């Protein structure tokens, strides 16, 4: 692909995060921790899930960013409405607000209602995602196979501001404690 040239600078909000995430300083890794991390309640924090946002939003434009997901067993990527439930039990599918990809026990799918297989023959250690705002797409790269395509939600009706949307997953295994981290430009 050619959208490296769409590149934008993502950090993450600390606001939104699940309590029991630590991000970096620079906003730019989230991983899990072992405890709750001492912040105070809000209602923008996903409460279930080990979901954070990006501080950015986006009504226009095309838009580029990379995510490091190495040795990690578990992740949902994407973006979502800036609207989207924060609290209790939700699937991720474009009725709910999300656009987004995951790699579960050994299996890539994208985030449709119901799900989608992926065909990934290299596992990718770095994911580019695309939005184009005015044509109503996001796409999914593998960036450790050469930037081949993982997956287009097309047609997307976003109906609001997006940001971007990250889950770290749970580290029941002991085997999921890596952080998910926004790569340089
Ligand atoms: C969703 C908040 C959490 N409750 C317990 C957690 C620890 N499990 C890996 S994370």
């Amino acid at each position: 692909h050619h959208h490296h040239h769409h590149m934008v600078h993502i950090t993450l909000d600390r606001n939104t995060a699940n309590s029991w995430l630590i991000i970096s300083k620079d906003r730019r890794q989230v991983r899990m921790g072992d405890t709750h991390q001492n912040v105070s309640d809000n209602k923008e924090r996903f409460s279930n899930y080990p979901m954070v946002l990006g501080a950015q939003r986006f009504s226009s434009g095309k838009m580029y960013w990379e995510v490091d997901v190495t040795q990690k067993e578990a992740w949902d990527l994407g973006v979502c409405r800036d609207s989207v439930q924060r609290k209790g039990q939700f699937s991720l599918s474009p009725e709910n607000g999300f656009w987004t990809i995951w790699l579960w026990q050994d299996s890539y799918e994208a985030g449709t209602s119901p799900q989608t297989t992926l065909h990934i023959q290299v596992p990718p250690c770095q994911i580019g995602i695309f939005v184009d705002y005015e044509a109503g797409v996001v796409s999914f790269y593998n960036i450790t196979d050469h930037g081949s395509l993982i997956y287009t939600f097309s047609e997307c009706v976003f109906a609001g501001p997006l940001r971007p949307f990250f889950n770290v997953g749970f580290n029941y295994s002991g085997g999921n404690a890596a952080p998910l981290k926004l790569c340089p430009l």
